[PDB]
């Protein structure tokens, strides 16, 4: 069995926003690949956004992209495990440096999708993939089914402020309130990544329950949110609250913030991350 002739289709391994997705194998090369399939629609669409952000750090590679009976087809390197996953194996914590490590790359590709003229809609530790090998060091940015252009390509004409969508835990207060996103949606919602990295929960989880989980959102002051970890985090989101509709973020200066935080802890720039110091063992 095999898709477009030289890729070896395979198990269900997951799912996107809208489509299924096997594991595969080009056995041309050969390589271990992801194929996301679509009923005969909305595959093709993300293909063009992925095409347009190909070139980029940390942005998945397409190998192959087409149609085959009765499926939308893509073909894409397959990565590492989520960064959902790998919180999952370390227990749901991670160590300050990690986080900061995290947060660093993670900023870094928002601003690339940003510098293409997209936002991504939908930050979530799932979209945040690790890759392999000699880039096992390196965080990817995945599945843009949910993006949408803020800004026009020839003369940067941002979108007009408007009325009205992903994952509820993560989402912008400004989404929950039906306001189109930007730039500074995607930032938030990052923001609430890294504080449900530090806490191991939200504050929002566990409780039509949209409504209650915006009302706590909107309830839940950053201060006490952000309570017994460096301050870093609160100016972060507050940062993120205050920017208007169609500002241009100030990427560096967030990054420097997490980077200064990082050097006053006396942590090293090497890429020793969490999951790099799992102990193992026998069966116990």
């Amino acid at each position: 069995l095999r898709v477009g002739n030289r890729y070896r289709l395979g198990r269900k391994i997951g799912s996107g926003s809208f489509g299924d997705i096997y594991l595969g194998t080009d056995i041309a090369a050969g390589e271990e690949v992801a194929i996301k399939l679509e009923c005969v629609p909305q595959l093709h669409i993300e293909s063009k956004i992925y095409k347009m952000m190909q070139g980029g750090v940390g942005i998945p590679t397409i190998r192959w992209c087409g149609a085959e009976g009765d499926y939308n087809v893509m073909v894409m390197e397959l990565l590492g495990p989520s960064l959902e996953d790998l919180f999952n194996f370390c227990s749901r914590k991670f160590s300050l440096k990690t986080v900061l490590l995290l947060a660093d790359q993670m900023i870094s590709r928002i601003e690339y999708i940003h510098s293409k003229n997209f936002i991504h809609r939908d930050v979530k530790p799932d979209n945040f993939l690790m890759g392999l090998g000699k880039k096992g060091n390196l965080v990817y940015i995945i599945d843009f089914g949910l993006a949408k252009k803020y800004r026009d390509a020839r003369t940067h004409q941002h979108i007009p402020y408007r009325e009205n969508t992903g994952t509820a835990r993560y989402a912008s207060i400004n989404t929950h309130l039906g306001i189109e996103q930007s730039r500074r949606d995607d930032l938030e919602s990052l923001g609430y990544v890294l504080m449900y990295f530090n806490l191991g929960s939200l504050p929002w989880q566990g409780l039509q329950k949209y409504e209650r989980i915006s009302e706590k959102k909107m309830s839940t002051p950053i201060e006490v949110l952000c309570k017994g970890y460096p301050s870093e985090f609160a100016t972060y989101l507050n940062f993120c609250r205050s920017l208007r509709f169609d500002d241009k973020p100030d990427y560096s200066y967030l990054r420097q913030l997490f980077r200064n935080l990082f050097h006053r802890q006396g942590f090293s720039y090497d890429y020793v991350f969490d999951w790099n110091m799992l102990k193992f063992g026998a069966s116990r």
